[PDB]
């Protein structure tokens, strides 16, 4: 696993990390965050990132790179991110949901981000190419 491939115990009280629960209301965008992971019932959602302008960075409690751990007390931890999409289309525009964000790993995938190589932020300066 590449860009990917974290501990995945299945368990969010047995995965390792910083877990805040917060409740993500699906406005008329809906979530204001995207993920990415949840390759397999053994790779993890992390938030992909979220728009500054969206509910996720608003409430603060969601940050680029939380693992999507739960939806609704339900264990969607690599669910599949089939899955994940699936509940997130059962749950409607004008929602809200307690989801179980674990941060402290790193960015599956990192577009929104710059800082991890080219074409990043000019306060973000390294020797190395």
């Amino acid at each position: 696993g590449a860009m990917g491939k974290p501990f995945f115990t299945r368990n969010p009280s047995e995965l390792k990390g910083k877990f805040i629960h917060t409740k993500l209301r699906k406005s008329s965008r809906g979530f204001g965050f995207t993920v990415v992971g949840g390759d397999e019932p053994d790779e993890f959602l992390q938030i992909k990132s979220l728009v500054l302008d969206g509910p996720a960075a608003l409430d603060g409690k969601m940050e680029t790179g939380d693992v999507i751990v739960s939806v609704n007390d339900t264990c969607v931890l690599g669910h599949t991110h089939a899955q994940v999409v699936k509940i997130f289309q059962s749950i409607p525009i004008g929602a809200s949901v307690d989801l179980e964000l674990c941060r402290g790993y790193p960015l599956p995938f990192d577009p929104d981000d710059p800082n991890t190589s080219l074409v990043t932020s000019v306060a973000i300066l390294d020797k190395e190419p």
